[PDB]
């Protein structure tokens, strides 16, 4: 019986498979992580084939856990992290180079060229975007321009495009199907989120040929079906694909106008349906949210770039934590007043503030200065910079944000929220289930294949967990945000 | 289109899965760990889900690695930590509680009983075993015993037996097929091995119903297929089976009548081959090496219920090393007069078949240290394999002038030398530690024809390294006449 779906969600570090059942329930997970390159400072880049293997690891790993047969999974959703882009060419199945990810730096040049020829307002106009190395159209261009002779390779059609869930895609088909859905082609800086379409100006600007580029359609369909040996002797719809933040944001069903939830990972990312119309969009983004039943619903996004991987540094750079789980035991043990400020831009300053120039810094410090009070500021950043995007947000839509919907790892830390909670001074809902982006690349197959009939059975089966109410004083959380404030104003002075 | 076969080794500590070409070479493979019970002093218990699990894990593992399609697979070699008992629904497939490990005491006391009530001598004459509760008899008795319900069920025909090859190909088949090979039966102590039926004397004494019992078949034949959910999409043929010791015993090509090899893993087990009429009782166990061709090849085999696992149990028990290769490294340290000994008895006493005594230490004194403790505990494995050899030796009068080893734990060239050094004989270690898998995969192989003939499979030997004794008559002797000091002060501690 046909009574599961299963989820794929690819992202920065690791890959996970779910099963869920009828009633949204999770009945198997797997989680792989697989190799992360740094060629050079500010490069970020991952092997596609080594993605794709951690997601074969992952969909058997799922598969296991669930007791379920393959041939009872009556559809498939993927959700990625975007931007990440991978270029391979069709002739072979082979990637040309490693696929760059959205945290790379490497096409910094070509975006700054970009600016410098003053298309600002042309791309903002046609994708909603600012010009930035964050996007997939500057890494085509950077892989075009320094792997050998894959220039000629994409004009004579050889070479193909893709963000992740085109990759995965093109795999679980043996290239079969090469398609994208408007939240990730809308991430790519190549795609119009007005017309509907790859725009051909950019294209010809960046020199990338359309014969790249996949077919874009909506959030939930049957984009095809996994050839059998990729899904163990099954032919299974591939029915869900969305970017990771806009499946978590249809999975928190934020369907109306104004909804908003937040995403805590390796980044953070805010982002707010703004219904089927694109107002203003000042120091945010403007993007897909997800197109389904005919319509396509826009959003507002306030992107940071560092959030959990700032973790990931105090334990891989300097090896002040251990293991990432332990932050959140030393920064409750933190006993300071709280007066030191970590702004961990190790790549820039994201939304609202967009300074590519902007690198790590660390303020507030004094002799009594622990290593839990560090490891707290740290964590804390993110916090900050929430506000920073959804302040931002009230004042672009005029829309009150009285309520915030969250997810994602480091949503666990209770401790964490209630600050996010405090500083605010709006409620932060926590879904019941942190991987709300896998249940979002769910219910987006589910609905394809019928398995769940409407947005509002969706709902029926909504499950709200830990409500964070505010709980400090107007005058404490002022002066922890000017703080901040003062901390980032200074990061951006500093820019030797 | 056939071009692979795999060997699923399903192991007391992991589980692997291995591809092999028509060269018996190794294409792909997988490791899988799966959590280990010890809820009371020698109690010793897997979760049979958890284990089926880590299979499904390495099969997937061993396909991914390689590229390789379940479509391309000749044939499917199981082979499996013998004795583990599993009595599940047969009509949920759900085990009725953790599978009872090899190694548990906890059913010593129904052992005890057995032999209070005199059965021994019919024991080894039927089963060629020691009463003990290393087999799966006493186990199925205390799971029917502890289990509320159990009895009733397994009269009423609802439960099924099986030691873990049987559990695997049962879940394979999803239900289809509930068999078992000689080699594995014959440890069940519920198994003729003359007769080649199971023993209703046995099972009526410990009130164990028929029903229970899956069919035995020999170590070569296909069994049954996998079904496609189960196998990732292919229904490939279930054709090779036997327990991890005989396997290995035959991936050594140990065919002939003397042959010998040693596999040092969670437990180490010498076993020799005896041929077709080896009736041997004496305290070694006479068991079923493989039934081929038509015939049934037997063994003489010592166990030794904790070797690697020792080393195991520095790491989680003590966290005294940080992993287990680490074990090498301090002991090749350890500066002492090499005067501490360690009997790793964690489960009592393999052959001694003492189920009283626990795990002991021996010689300490204010400087000894860590790498003086991992040393000895070591040398523990390569001390029991010398009282074993001694044994089989003196009770079979054959000359053990080479001893063929294999295993994961093998690969310690400095414990080698020492093996080789206290038994004072050659020490040959195979060229692919997982003789295990290879054995297996031969079996399977054999079955559909993926390899014409026993002397086909001679074609592909390789051997490893051969250690040669170079150690003294005194320090030797000294060294173990220390150990059979502390095996016995080990014994006068009972639980």
């Amino acid at each position: 019986e046909k009574n599961y779906v299963m989820a794929i969600d690819q992202g920065t570090t690791s890959s996970r498979a779910i099963i869920f059942d009828r009633n949204g329930k999770k009945i198997g997970s797997s989680q792989k992580e697989f190799p992360q390159y740094f060629p050079k400072s500010g490069w970020v880049e991952h092997n596609a084939n080594e993605i794709w293997n951690s997601v074969q690891s992952v969909i058997a790993g799922a598969f296991i856990e669930s007791g379920i047969r393959p041939e009872a999974i009556a559809g498939i959703g993927i959700t990625n992290q975007r931007e990440t882009t991978v270029v391979w060419d069709k002739t072979t199945g082979q990637p040309i180079a490693n696929a760059i990810v959205w945290q790379s730096r490497q096409s910094s040049p070509i975006a700054d060229q970009l600016k410098v020829d003053g298309h600002t307002e042309m791309i903002h106009e046609k994708t909603g975007l600012v010009i930035d190395a964050y996007f997939s159209a500057t890494k085509v261009r950077w892989l075009l321009d320094n792997i050998e002779g894959a220039q000629e390779k994409a004009d004579n059609g050889e070479l193909l495009f893709g963000t992740i869930d085109s990759w995965l895609v093109w795999k679980l088909t043996d290239g079969q199907v090469h398609v994208t859905d408007y939240s990730n082609a809308s991430r790519t800086m190549l795609y119009n989120i007005h017309k509907l379409e790859w725009d051909q100006e950019i294209l010809d600007l960046l020199n990338i040929p359309s014969s790249m580029l996949p077919e874009v359609k909506s959030n939930s369909e049957v984009y095809g079906h996994t050839r059998s040996y990729r899904f163990y002797g099954s032919e299974v719809p591939i029915a869900g694909m969305a970017g990771d933040q806009q499946a978590a944001l249809f999975g928190q069903m934020a369907f109306e106008k104004g909804m908003i939830k937040n995403t805590y990972g390796t980044g953070a990312f805010i982002v707010m349906n703004t219904g089927e119309e694109p107002l203003s969009d000042n120091d945010l983004l403007t993007t897909i949210g997800y197109g389904i039943n005919g319509k396509v619903y826009y959003a507002l996004e306030g992107s940071i770039f560092v959030a959990g991987s700032a973790i990931q540094w105090l334990r891989d750079g300097l090896r002040m934590i251990e293991t990432s789980p332990q932050s959140e035991e030393l920064a409750a043990k933190a006993k300071g007043d709280n007066e030191v400020y970590v702004v961990p831009a190790f790549t820039g300053l994201g939304a609202p503030y967009w300074d590519s120039e902007a690198r790590g810094a660390v303020f507030g410090l004094t002799r009594g200065t622990t290593k839990e009070d560090f490891v707290r500021a740290t964590l804390q950043a993110v916090a900050y910079q929430s506000k920073d995007v959804i302040d931002t947000m009230k004042k672009d839509s005029g829309i009150d944000i009285p309520l915030l919907k969250v997810d994602g790892g480091a949503a666990k830390n209770d401790l964490l929220m209630q600050f996010q909670a405090d500083i605010l001074d709006i409620d932060v809902q926590r879904a019941a289930n942190l991987e709300t982006t896998a249940l979002g690349a769910a219910y987006l197959a589910g609905l394809a294949v019928g398995f769940w009939k409407d947005l509002d059975e969706l709902k029926s089966m909504a499950e709200e967990g830990q409500m964070f109410t505010p709980e400090m004083p107007a005058e404490e959380r002022d002066n922890l945000y000017e703080g901040w404030k003062q901390a980032v104003a200074a990061t951006q002075t500093f820019k030797f």
